[PDB]
């Protein structure tokens, strides 16, 4: 078996307004360590990891204005308050004005400490799609 | 020690998305060989010349057939909508999950009419035991 | 634990009118034999690797034929072209300017030989996007 802190997370499909994250469902898992505390991922030991999170979008119909869609996974030292963004996209599905998909797929390897918290956030929950399993989730793998 | 799986789409296997090695594969599919946690990865590039007038849905899936649970569920997914000019799409999935022995996994897509057998190092499938 | 070599540079939001990466920054590093040498990862053992980068670009609305291209290149120790796209933003011409946001994203799993130099290129810095980190970002991975 393997000791390496490795998590996997997914989404709730019914956390209004929010992108909440959960291990207690199939499929989705929190191992060797690492912990989901206040919607983020614990680091449990120093190391080089791989961090990844995909989010689905979804509008029915091209809404009547130009709209921002971001994912940003940040990283937020053991004392630091607030994010460190670590991989962000920005995407805009919308360019004039029939139901449109847009996934965001972040994904990098990054050195982390004993303590640091993991957050995959978006700007707009609004327009998330849970309607299939594994469409929206956060993870991390340590090296 | 750990096992490990990378394949790749065959470009002379055009209207379908067919996998070939260099873990088994078994029936388009990656048979787990061991209990353990797996990096599960996989790419699809979609490509279209212009848009069509019924709208277009390109979707791409990594599914999972438990040794207990018979049935394909869903591990990682994505749905993407393309639309005179020719348009590209790629579609990107990678996690990590807990696998049992003889877990058949197989990525998959919608539209194998807009594959792109044209960029070799971009259509892929994949696990490596941690 | 993993001697593998991976990387992940970022992109320098003071550099001027180009695409320079930097290791020497806070969440990017260059591990287990990956060096940045004039701009370019130079791989340090032959394998099989994931090439991945990403690059935003953001304009102020859509004037009088924009060319965006992003692309990934191999210098062997024979200079090859791995990975490339090349995008319109402006396909309609803005007749109150909307910013626009296209962000490229190239990745795949190539064979390198050990000492190949690694390139990750726009044509256009000019529209590069660097209102937050983790936008722009250039990585190996070793399998
Ligand atoms: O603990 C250990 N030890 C062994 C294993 C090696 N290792 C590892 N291997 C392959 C890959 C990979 C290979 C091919 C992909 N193709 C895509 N991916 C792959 N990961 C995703 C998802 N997507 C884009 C992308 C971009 C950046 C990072 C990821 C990914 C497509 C990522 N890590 C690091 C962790 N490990």
């Amino acid at each position: 078996p393997s000791d390496k802190p490795v998590a996997h997370v997914v989404a709730n499909p019914q956390a209004e307004g929010q992108l909440q994250w959960l291990n207690r469902r199939a499929n989705a898992l929190l191992a060797n360590g690492v912990e989901l505390r206040d919607n983020q991922l614990v680091v449990p030991s120093e190391g080089l990891y791989l961090i990844y999170s995909q989010v689905l979008f979804k509008g029915q119909g091209c809404p009547s204005t130009h709209v921002l869609l971001t994912h940003t996974i940040s990283r937020i030292a053991v004392s630091y308050q607030t994010k460190v963004n670590l991989l962000s996209a920005i995407k805009s599905p919308c360019q004039r004005e029939k139901p449109w998909y847009e996934p965001i797929y972040l994904g990098g390897v990054f050195q982390l400490e004993k303590g640091d918290r993991l957050s995959a956030e978006i700007n707009r929950p609004d327009y998330l799609d849970f309607a299939e399993s594994g469409q929206v989730y956060f993870g991390i793998i340590a090296l």
